[PDB]
């Protein structure tokens, strides 16, 4: 047995800002009343790693283990905990879903409140602490998650449970980016079949948008993106007409309202840029058009535009993880890729060990993943 | 010219109930007040008008000029008629769409009560007289479309006025099954992405709801048939499962619910048998299964079920052109068409002339076509 037990293993720990994580052995604690002990085989990394990593991020906390795309195998789970047990295949999400707050029980959205005071400050509700150490002193968990490691402890109401023969090295991915562009089209904005649909932004986030609004149905899907490599990328993804800003000295919005004769029926913003946020509203047609805000933000920064937009019929609303149940839903995402219903391995560019972590994050600095998997193993 | 004056022209005339129908000469009068004689091009059969003649129908009325599935040019227009001109490529459709009574104005529904008063009676409102006769003496309309005649006269809420350059050949499939079917699963259900659907009867209805639910992003896509040979040809439609009745003792619902572990999402009857539009109800899910009756019963027929059936979540409707508004939607699909997000052509299993007419009946008869479509020139 492990259980119980201190377990020692490898995880990339990031001390201070933008310098190179180290590959420390670390000591996780085992779990306490309602958490799950993960052993962590693969996880994917993204700019929101990147993002707390580059000491951007007002609510990161060092020294901490970053991560929060992953999937494994429950090592054990703590007092009280029943949904999931020692050797089930999980996702932990960042995304908890407790069926139990009036978040929950609204049936309105997918936004649950029961962790986030102990998760958005490095610990776990059980006793306000990190189960995270290296020589004796405690290092912060991140989102959650923390699935920069062999190991972590999660909520349990953050694990959702998942089809035991799934290719746990791709599956990583359904925890973040595709579930986020997925839902965008399915749920926030349910998009229907012949619908003009543009997304702004063809990273992993906004080529998953272009996906769901394929199988939607939709009819014209157009991409717009400063980086016109995006584009043969994007079209296996459903991305069937291109527009890079820069070849055009007129704003984006007025080029995508040319385009189609008054604008779309539905966009998305994939980048966090509130001036493309506010361009992605604007080229949405008259009468019905609506724009759904995907994008991050950063802080402080504000959307901007003309009420007669909203006047005149155009709707704006945003997304968090695609408004996906995580623990309900996920497990249905990943029965979906196994019946080849929805992609995930298109999405993954390179596969590297968290071994290689510092590398992976180079790959990523320079725009060259969609997604980068991590093999905890080496 | 031939404005202002009588045509004479070929047209299949049916006398009586299953008797052979007659190509003979006959006399199309102009146009009066809101009314479009049209150049019919091609036109397609199906079981709507062998009901007709084979004497079944009780609105039917001898002697009758069928046919309601075309395409054509208009060749005039009477007073007062704007939306359509000379030249014009337009699709007559069964289904008028006036905008100004209380159901077009409703929002709510696609029905329109304007002409049905004539049309029902195989005649024109404007006079309540036919434009059809044989030596003097009148043949009625039917359907207010009568399109087994190189010229027809239908009334301007029931054309629709389509993009030029499409095949005429293809699209005269628009104005029937294929909306009917699409727009069962796109408008009537509003069928989500993974959606599981079951689909009973595999014709031309059956095999565009199959396409629909595909496009909608429907997972499972359950085809049920008493021919088996239907399943081969249903699959590029999208049928990804078959069952037929006969090869199970226990009733069709009861497999199909131990198929999906409880019952599909969406079931669809596209038959017109009672008995089955029950099983299709009685297969959907427990708590929010919608079944959708597209089939057409005979008069006097009468579906039931036990009430628990809905008290427990199930939804019963059903669908009347797949609730598409026939002027404003039917230039929709034929867009989506030349754009290739709607078959068209892979239901048309042969093409024969106006002539050969009831040989197109033989094919019909023996379940041999899917849509068999006739060149009225020769
Ligand atoms: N709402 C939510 O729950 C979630 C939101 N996100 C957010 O989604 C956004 C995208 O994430 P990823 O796809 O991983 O990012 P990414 O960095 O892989 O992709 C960003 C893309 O936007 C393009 N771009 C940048 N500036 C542009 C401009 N001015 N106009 C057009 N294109 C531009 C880049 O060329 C790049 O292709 C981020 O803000 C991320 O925080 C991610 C996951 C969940
Ligand atoms: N609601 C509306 O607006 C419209 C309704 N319809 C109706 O749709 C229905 C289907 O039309 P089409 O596809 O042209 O007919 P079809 O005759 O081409 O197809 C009927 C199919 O049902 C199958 N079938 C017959 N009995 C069966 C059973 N007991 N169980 C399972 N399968 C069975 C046959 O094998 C055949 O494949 C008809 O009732 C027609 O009147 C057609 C157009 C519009
Ligand atoms: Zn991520
Ligand atoms: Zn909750
Ligand atoms: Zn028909
Ligand atoms: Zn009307």
């Amino acid at each position: 047995a492990t259980q119980g037990q201190v377990i020692t293993c490898k995880a990339a720990v990031a001390y201070e800002p933008n310098k190179p994580l180290v590959i420390e052995d670390v000591q996780v604690a085992p779990p306490q009343a309602g958490e799950v002990r993960i052993k962590i085989l693969y996880t994917a990394l993204c700019h929101t790693d990147a993002y707390t990593w580059s000491g951007k991020d007002p609510e990161g906390l060092f020294p901490c283990i970053l991560g929060h795309e992953a999937a494994g195998i429950v090592e054990s789970v703590g007092e009280g905990v029943t949904e999931v047990q020692a050797g089930d295949h999980v996702i932990p999400c960042y995304q908890a879903e407790c069926r139990e707050c009036k978040f929950c029980k609204s049936g309105k959205t997918n936004l649950c409140g029961k962790v986030r005071s102990a998760t958005g400050v490095g610990i776990m509700m059980n006793d306000r602490k990190s189960r995270f150490s290296v020589n004796g002193k405690p290092i912060y968990h991140f989102m959650g998650t923390s699935t920069f490691s062999q190991y972590t402890v999660v909520h349990d109401v953050s694990v959702a449970k998942i089809d035991p023969t799934a290719p746990l090295d791709k599956v990583c991915l359904l925890g973040c980016g595709v579930p986020t562009g997925l839902g965008a089209v399915w749920n926030t904005a349910k998009v229907e079949p012949g619908s003009n649909v543009a997304i702004f932004g063809l990273g992993t986030v906004g080529l998953a948008v272009a996906e769901g609004a394929k199988t939607a149905g939709a009819s014209r899907i157009i991409g717009i993106d400063i980086d016109s490599k995006k584009y043969e990328t994007a079209k296996k993804f459903g991305v069937n007409e291109f527009v890079n800003p820069k070849d055009h000295d007129k704003p984006i919005q007025e080029v995508i309202v040319d385009l189609t004769d008054g604008g779309v029926d539905y966009s998305f913003e994939c980048i966090g840029n509130v001036s493309v946020m506010r361009a992605a509203l604007e080229c949405c047609h008259k009468g019905w058009g609506t724009s759904v805000i995907v994008g991050v933000a950063a802080s402080g920064q504000e959307i901007s535009t003309r009420p007669f937009q909203l006047v005149t019929g155009r709707v704006w609303k945003g997304t968090a993880f695609g408004g996906f149940k995580s623990r309900t839903q996920v497990p249905w995402l990943v029965e979906k890729y196994m019946n080849k219903e929805i992609k995930v391995d298109e999405y993954i560019t390179h596969n590297l060990t968290l071994g290689e972590i510092n590398k992976a994050f180079d790959l990523l600095h320079e725009g060259t993943c969609l997604r980068c998997v991590l093999d905890t193993s080496k």
